[PDB]
């Protein structure tokens, strides 16, 4: 669920407030449309596409699905016991939090005009 994804970001990018990733580019912090603006926005495009794919599983709602995962000593682990939906959504979130860690953050891309730039 999103609360869990917020915590994953806090796990991999503790130098940034989680909120920096909540409204960035065309894809970070919504469903997403148009052309990703940079590397970090591409993390988010893949994250969003990953959620769209997980939505094909019956009863699977990525924003709301509570999975089982661990954050400790700089490492994210999606745990055994996750059903197909949980395991899919957890992996979406885990792969995204890692991507965020290695991607540059450009302040100009925070809170851009989605209607004009993301068509």
């Amino acid at each position: 669920n999103l609360y869990q994804f917020k915590n994953m970001i806090q796990c991999t990018v503790p130098s940034r407030s989680w909120c920096d990733f909540a409204d960035y580019g065309c894809y970070c912090g919504k469903g997403g449309s148009g052309t990703p603006v940079d590397d970090l926005d591409r993390c988010c495009q893949v994250h969003d596409n990953c959620y769209n794919e997980a939505e094909k599983i019956s009863g699977c709602w990525p924003y709301f699905k509570t999975y089982s995962y661990e954050c400790s000593q700089g490492t994210l682990t999606c745990k055994g016991g996750n059903n197909a939906c949980a395991a899919a959504v957890c992996d979406c979130d885990r792969l995204a939090a890692i991507c965020f860690a290695g991607a540059p953050y450009t302040d100009a891309n925070y809170n851009i005009d989605l209607k004009a730039r993301c068509q």
